[PDB]
């Protein structure tokens, strides 16, 4: 409502539209979801993306994105 | 193979997480009005219509930092 | 150990998709439109005031059986 | 708009279930929050050494993913 609030609510959802596009257009995801179990999948999956050490929430989530997918689509 | 998914997963993970300037907005964001924060962006988010999964995964992390910011 | 903690979490989610009067409830909205019936559900979720993690992560559990079925 | 009352009183219900049931909160704050990835994999192999992922199960990690993560 207030224009302060109104600015800066489009800056966030603009940003945030931004990566959650990102996600529903990850090619290399498509195709994964196209020797197939999904928890071994996930298992796999997931080890690779914490291989590093780092274990940030934005990387869960983005772990999550793609149990979705993997759970509820194939 | 599960390389290049788990690398590209990693690459948009970090940007959710680690973009400066995506973490100061949502740090700068009304902290004791989480209910009030969360509908406002959520509305501006699916003004266009399109209620795509991943516009969905992104509400929600940002869902979890409002109720992170107010505990 | 950790044990008594995965069976917990395992129990709740079974529990979760054994509900058949919640698994009728999900495939009783107007599919056509999934922006539509989060808005609705969600604006009732939270008309308490009421914005908490458990209740954010049960809205997750309905939109995403929403969105991708 | 009864369909949506309904169904939304019902996850209401099963949110507060989640965040009042005492031993699943002592539980989780148990771990060693400090080793989120160890924590993280030892939980999610035991709740999946059966061989059901199902949908549930998955958001119920995700539900400790995000308590150990975030606090
Ligand atoms: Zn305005
Ligand atoms: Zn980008
Ligand atoms: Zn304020
Ligand atoms: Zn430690």
């Amino acid at each position: 409502g207030p224009l302060g609030s109104d600015a800066s609510t489009k800056k966030l959802s603009e940003s945030l539209k931004r990566i959650g596009d990102e996600l529903d257009s990850n090619m290399e995801l498509q195709r994964m979801i196209a020797t197939d179990s999904p928890r071994e999948v996930f298992f796999r999956v997931a080890a690779d993306m914490f291989s590093d050490g780092n274990f940030n929430w934005g990387r869960v989530v983005a772990l999550f994105y793609f149990a979705s997918k993997l759970v509820l689509k194939a």
